[PDB]
């Protein structure tokens, strides 16, 4: 593949890599063509993933989102649409895990990342990991096995970076 300026990640097999990172400020230093947001089927960036980086970009994707509703109605769970990546990114990929916390039936992860596969390159968290419930050990599990195109995961969290690292192989 052609080099890219992701810095720092560990490479977790052929097209996966990951790092400890704060996927706004990845985002705000790598400009990557592609962030994905871990989405509601709403477009409701509350918290998370989501809450923080529509927070980064003065609520434009909100506003953005809010439009894209209107006009089309809710996501499903599993999928996802393309919008602006505003100051973050060229696009942002809100994608829809499943919210085990709601009784979302996990096996939608699989499709969630299927979209992934769509894009050559993305910045990405853990889908349905953090406030959506699942484990994430296992989500990275299933983005491994089902993301063929090259994927930079960014973990919020230290202790669980560290874990997802040391539980892989």
């Amino acid at each position: 593949s052609m080099v890219n300026s992701f810095s720092g990640y560990l490479k977790l097999t052929d097209n996966v890599y990951i790092k400890n990172a704060d996927i706004v400020e990845e985002a705000k230093k790598v400009k990557p063509t592609v962030v994905v947001n871990a989405a509601d089927v709403y477009l409701k960036h509350g918290g998370g993933v989501a809450g923080a980086l529509n927070k980064a970009t003065n609520n434009a994707m909100q506003v953005e989102s809010d439009d894209y509703i209107a006009t089309n109605g809710p996501l499903k769970v599993g999928g996802s649409c393309v919008l602006s990546g505003h100051n973050l990114a060229k696009h942002c990929l809100h994608v829809v895990g499943p919210n085990v916390n709601k009784g979302e039936d996990i096996q939608l992860l699989k499709s969630a990342y299927e979209n992934f596969n769509q894009h050559e390159v993305l910045l990405a968290p853990l889908l349905s990991a953090g406030i959506f419930g699942a484990d994430p050990i296992h989500s990275l599990r299933v983005c491994v096995d089902t993301v063929r195109t090259n994927v930079y995961l960014a973990v919020f969290d230290k202790n669980l970076y560290d874990k997802l690292v040391s539980s892989f192989l």
